[PDB]
């Protein structure tokens, strides 16, 4: 898990989409992200480089 997580210290950019809860990483925050096709899943934090398998992966999160 990690602990009691919520929007505290974290800046989430709209354009570069970089997100850091670590205050040191906001001081080192460098806006410039080549974000072609990458989708992070909340629980399965490993990023998917494809949209189609991601859609089938959401079907895996869908109940009956
Ligand atoms: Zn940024
Ligand atoms: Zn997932």
């Amino acid at each position: 898990a990690g602990g009691a997580a919520r929007p505290l210290g974290e800046f989430i950019c709209q354009l570069c989409k970089e997100e850091y809860a670590d205050p040191f990483a906001l001081a080192q925050h460098k806006c410039s992200r080549i974000v072609r096709v990458e989708y992070r899943c909340p629980e399965c934090a490993k990023v998917f480089s494809c949209p189609a398998n991601l859609a089938s992966h959401r079907r895996w999160h869908k109940p009956r």
